[PDB]
């Protein structure tokens, strides 16, 4: 079996996503998400001008082989924008093996483990009353789990307040106030679990805007509302940061959507300092590297998490929800809608019903690439928001 | 997909193997080695008359919710009897679901990770010329690794010295002086390398002797003989007692042939306290935990070094070799060869050549059982010895 | 002196109970129990098939020498079927060496440390006016400390909730919900305090359920009500996972009914991560281990709080009353009531009254077992029950 | 002030060199390297694509402005891609800072520290005899420290062994023996050190092939040699790999150049578990992160050890010596000499003298580029190798 031809593919059908497609010389192709928010033309000249010439001829069989060569050979290990060429390449394999063994990606990686995977939506207001509706709308659409965030008094704009963070040719930027927020979000989980009472699984988005004390504060402060987990609470490249959150509160923990490798979280998992693992499939290296990810969560109770913002394509989604059936220790998998025109491009498998998704029964993991239309919607760039303090500091957004 | 028989057969051509057949309703079936040396029928009970009664039904396919299902489901976790019946049930389902893939199981792994597999021999000798003349012949026959033991003066009987130690119908009672061989076995290395040259790579197994000071001291007195590991220098059911070990020597250390679960291993591994892991599919639930142990490893630098003596059947030997063929930190494959007589109640496809081996490219392990002829051979009782000093004190054998 | 015979007695006066019953050449005999509930079968073969065979012979006083001798000697350490088929040995044999000396058991482990044991007993209901109710007849039964569960709105069967839990030829499927079993417990709680005041002793069974973020929450939320202990919060493979329960609640901890060898609760304890250790004579590997386990827990400030349900047999509950009696830390003794048609098996001398118990002045430890009468109850498959979450995920019963 | 331009120049005069170049609108520019060998159009695309639009309009002289601008608003952070883009942006407006200022570079970070900057040369043999040879070559030109490879007996091909390692349009496949390696490198030492005395400063490359405790070994065996460093022992993503090999020997450590952010390095450095960083400016966020990683290194007696291939261009080299130059914790700087028709492309200011460098005394970092030429010379891929066991599995290079 060899590779015979492998391209990238970029369209912008609302906003752009990048694929790759790997061809067979039996015709079997697969597919894997390559798309690198607001960073996306540099995976596709990783993929093009240096990935794919080596993957030529290749056995396609061969996954873990080709994943060391390129995790190794790179010799500049790890990064955003290697890890995702990677993860485009890992997953179009596993989907080129699975079609091989005439089973659903699922079935590979070792069967179903439950019979409806959890999701979770977004209810985003500019005030209280107007995200109170949106809790309303969302627990309306069959949502058992719903992140909320709320515009805070003082602040004109905040993270998660149809919200897609790439709205601009360049950065917009955006000002924040960590003492306004601290002082006024726990007003809002309190008002939200007035109406809606304990059942629902209400979640919240910290965007990295804290240090570690302020976090433990933040913390404390939600405990009685009893969240599903507080996210990303501060920037995590010193890992050490958590434990003094973890010190404070027992609030659950999440963090990891910009993650691109297991020893970005390993210190986090193996010190019980997390909850929930929130990286994904298309930033870190794909399903080989997320399998080894979620099973050394599984030693020390951390559970998957993925992240599922629009800029994941239906091609990380389907993967995505085929590792969610299999693995043990799922958590929740988040569910950012994509439009009609998005879906569209990508004919797929997995399904939603009552807040629960299942990942479809075709073989691979079921998501496809319409090319023709593709073609129609030529890329346009956008990139992601700054966020500057009050007095003009370059913050975390 | 179902479940609809599934039986355990007894056989001893040569020494006892135990495996379990599992029988699907399209007439597809797998196997597993459920072996356990010296207590082989406490695992026939555990898999006749509690967990096979379970299996009936099931729909094979699902390797992860069933491999859960025995492990937590028996309330009392992991330990040597019920996890060999798990490990049975895990690689008889992988057998099958690589059947069903129509793939050789180190396919469905993740493929190949290289073209050959290493592997050790043993050469034993009662006394020092012997040793020599064993490790002639072991390398005469195509090895580049070889275990070394040998008699040590003063003392009868010593570990590893054609060898089989379940040798008798009760326990044999071996006599174990700690001080005559640290006086005398690293001479023996020094006169094997002396005949033999550096190329070749020389292992050694301590059998559990030692305590960690004493290991330390074997350990620094074996460095000019750079041994390609020092194996089950001590006890390990407390792992911190290889912190010691690890403190003073550069000899590379290989433990964990005995240890049937992650935890058994797990501080022994985040540490760096050991270089090899050694424990195995048929004694540690199969290979759905042996890929978690070996991508644990992998992230501390530890490779698999699967133990390989006769009493681990030909159908755990196929099991190993596709794990070996696939698991990127393969480190060794030990190889104590099974009898004509043995052989022939498994037909296999892995083979041997010049010292390394290749798993066969048959569809699931490519192991098979001959039930017409393993029923000419009843189960003889064999145990293991156990070990004495020389004032009578119970040691470790 | 000499053992010349031992037998394995297999009865089910209700439920199934294995009985080790060894006989020396001057008629003297000892009793121990070897039941290891929903696994019972795979002990009688590791029992009958390799360890008798080795006793015959030997001389009975030499309780030291035996345990050590398959302790080490089956070679695969520890592990449920092994520790309880050790354990068995080991009650026996210290029953024949009290009965040489003509002294209860207690007197030899070093006589009495208190006049009399105190007990708990479960209180369990489907809902809180019946949970509110079996506490009342707890209560009058002389009680001084009880056990709570109740059944939690929203899920159909919950732990503890005459309650057996072994209920079926193959194991019964439960479902669970951790969110909603966390917002309704601590109210239980509350109430049982209102009525009932703050002098009767409350314990809680958390059965493995919770991750130790969670676990961290509940003992925080329970600290009000003043709890004996919550015990079994988080499985405890990874002894580090009560490390983060231990930061945050002064809830006192109980752990340990599953364990069977010190080494899966040297860290716990050491640590001082856990009040009470809950590891049983039968389970552990028998009197000979659990001094040493007690012992350990000592100098750590960790009490005695052995598991007592019915599938402990009543030699298990004598050889722990005598236990008991003796041990410097002692602190509770678990009463599940066996029925009277269990009791009639296994003439004892123990004795309660009005919530204590004394082990009784009998040589031995007190317990026989009436061999004609265990022979009109053949054996019956009964398996424990596993617990799934509500979307199918197989956790922890 | 203003950003009125900005472009990348791609130039291959023997291999490939991309330059940023940016201009304000008063006609002063600076350059900046932006070369990562073997992904270089990645970078060209991350500039391009994303940051140069931005800076355009910007105030050259917010330098940590802009430098934190990019580093958290890309979002998904660190990563070779990113990082080596953003080092050129850094080092192009260290560039206009200093000529604004008219001073060169050095003075504008805090002046000189020394009068001349120890570097290193390459001595490169197939065998020991050409090895020697090598040596000689070195000193005769007058270098005082020198980096020694040699071919090993029995290796085909292995690192260091005029070597341009990126030497193929795709990666060549190099072999690999660490036994053969471990048993040779020490007597290359042993023999330089007899022709060549006690005096003259070696180093060796150990490129990432050993596990922590064959570093310790090899460390050990090297320490009768004097060694100034041992470099990148082994693979590094896992910083406590150093812990074990920092326990054993006292030869020194150095590692780095393939890091791009101090957060690859912090926990080597604060443990005190390496003596040299090797991190460069082009590669890990310019001069402004260079300074705080070195500063953070001065803390822990840990000297900066510059990478200095010939995949750093010119305009890197004149960054590293002005930074060489003040910086306090200097420890030397790798010089592997670019070609005539490479330094034609990059006009520059710094100097060799008998083994030394001094920066140069223009305005700026004293480097610039010459469109024209560099014109002549398009992209041509090279890609670096990657590294085989024998058995054929993917290994680190
Ligand atoms: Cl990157
Ligand atoms: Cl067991
Ligand atoms: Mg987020
Ligand atoms: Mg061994
Ligand atoms: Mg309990
Ligand atoms: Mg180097």
């Amino acid at each position: 079996m060899k590779i015979v031809d492998a391209k990238v593919i970029v369209t912008c059908p609302g906003r752009n996503f990048v694929t790759l497609k790997i061809v067979t010389d039996q015709g079997i192709y697969g597919i894997g998400d390559a798309t690198l928010n607001g960073r996306e033309k540099s995976v596709v000249s990783y993929l093009e001008d240096y990935l794919i010439p080596v993957l030529i001829g290749r056995d396609p069989q061969q996954i873990e082989d080709i994943w060391q060569f390129f995790y190794r050979g790179a010799y500049w290990r790890r990064g955003p924008v290697g890890m995702t060429a990677l993860a485009a390449i890992d997953v179009a394999l596993w989907d080129i093996k699975a079609k091989l063994a005439n089973m659903p990606l699922y079935q590979l990686l070792g069967g179903k483990s439950r019979e409806r995977i959890l999701s979770y939506t977004h209810a985003n207001g500019k005030d209280l009353d107007s995200t109170l509706e949106a809790v309303r709308k969302a627990k309306d659409k069959g949502y058992k789990a719903i992140r909320v965030q709320c515009g805070i008094p003082g602040i004109a704009k905040t993270y998660g307040v149809s919200y897609e963070p790439a709205d601009a040719d360049l950065p917009s930027v955006e000002v924040w106030s960590t003492e306004k927020y601290l002082n006024y979000i726990p007003d809002v989980f309190a008002a939200v679990r007035k109406e809606f009472g304990p059942d629902i699984h209400l979640l919240h988005d910290v965007h990295h805007r804290l240090t570690p004390i302020e976090a433990a504060r933040l913390g404390k402060a939600l405990e009685p509302y009893h969240l599903f987990w507080m996210e990303d609470a501060v920037p995590a490249e010193n890992q050490e940061s958590f434990k003094l959150i973890r010190q404070h509160t027992t609030t659950p923990l999440a963090v990891g959507e910009v993650f691109n490798s297991i020893h970005d979280c390993r210190e986090l998992i193996q010190n019980q300092w997390i909850d929930y693992i929130r990286t994904t499939i298309v930033h870190a290296g794909g399903i080989s590297q997320m399998r080894r990810i979620a099973d050394f969560a599984s030693l020390f109770h951390v559970r998957t998490g993925f992240h599922g913002a629009t800029d994941l394509s239906p091609v990380c989604m389907g993967a995505a929800l085929h590792f969610d059936y299999w693995v043990p220790n799922f958590g929740i998998q988040e569910h950012m809608a994509h439009s009609e025109q998005m879906n569209a491009v990508f004919p797929h498998a997995y399904t939603f019903n009552d807040g629960y998704f299942t990942p479809g029964e075709k073989p691979g993991h079921g998501v496809d690439i319409d090319e023709k239309l593709a073609a129609q919607y030529p890329y346009k760039r956008a990139c992601l928001p700054v966020n500057r303090l009050e007095d003009g500091t370059l913050w975390h957004w």
